[PDB]
């Protein structure tokens, strides 16, 4: 594997024929109170327009996932609460390691007090604002909706 | 937006501090069949394994979603179905634009007869075994186990 580019988040190797981009691993963190799923939004120039994604963020040197999940919340929302690993998932395997690893959080409580916009909207709502074209979804936000429809219900 | 690099599946730019990896758009494709759900493994370089993924594959040129959906799918497994469009997700806003696009695909029939393994597997199966720490998630996979247990049980 040789090196075209070592940045800041990623670096851009080659393996053969293949392209592949070196990313930091991240977790995403599932919160639902009264119903309502926390969504968080931020411009993102990557794309253009600002998802509906949910706390989510990149493992820091020396956190492992848990650790990581905590800290996400916090500085993104300003809670906190009980975390339960759910499950892993590469973000686009065909080019990229990135690998997520997603918690359940409950219980959550303020502990805390501008580019990041809280979003605490109902899974259902979600999904129908996405199906009439009006938001788009990170997968991590796509992931919350879903887990929700499967699991919280009821 | 300056590039650093322009290669097959992917270009490296630079938009201020912001390093962005552009990369085609790509499709799903979900198909439950008795109870089994269509994943589909094959040697993924950049992650060093083989991930749990469904029929995916990146649009071509002159293709629309639903188009590259169909073509993936036949390619990959030999089947061809009903599609409908379910909903799409961007892989990892916060450094690529790849879209996916996620379709359901029912009433399978073979139409056609290496690197990639089929795996029709029920979606609970998946999910315990990946909770057993035996088997990966692409995005796409985990979609569709989810995808699965929230709508299409019964
Ligand atoms: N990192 C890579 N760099 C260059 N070429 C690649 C890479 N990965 C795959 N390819 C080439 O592209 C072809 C695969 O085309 P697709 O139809 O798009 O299918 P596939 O790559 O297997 O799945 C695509 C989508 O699913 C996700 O797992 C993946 O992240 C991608 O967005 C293959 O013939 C292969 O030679
Ligand atoms: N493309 C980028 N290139 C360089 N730095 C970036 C980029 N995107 C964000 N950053 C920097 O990293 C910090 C954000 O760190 P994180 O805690 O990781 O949170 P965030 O980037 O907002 O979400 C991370 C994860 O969620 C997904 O949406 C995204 O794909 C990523 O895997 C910010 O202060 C910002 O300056
Ligand atoms: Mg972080
Ligand atoms: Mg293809």
């Amino acid at each position: 594997r040789t090196y075209l580019y070592r940045g800041r988040i990623l670096n851009l190797a080659l393996e053969g024929r293949y392209e592949i981009v070196e990313h930091k691993p991240a977790v995403a963190v599932i919160a639902l109170r009264e119903g309502r799923m926390l969504f968080v939004r931020q411009m993102r120039p990557a794309v253009g327009l600002a998802p509906l994604e949910i706390p989510a963020g990149l493992i820091e040197p020396g956190e492992d996932p848990l650790e990581a999940a905590r800290r996400e919340l916090a500085e993104q929302t300003g809670l906190s609460g009980d975390l339960t690993y759910l499950f892993s998932y590469f973000v686009s395997p065909g080019f990229t390691d990135e690998k997520t690893h997603v918690f359940l959080a409950e219980n959550l409580k303020e502990v805390e007090a501008e580019a990041i916009e809280v979003v605490w909207m109902r899974p259902e709502e979600a999904l129908e604002r996405h199906q009439r074209g009006e938001v788009e979804f990170s997968a991590t936000g796509l992931v919350g909706v879903l887990y929700y429809h499967a699991f919280l219900r009821g």
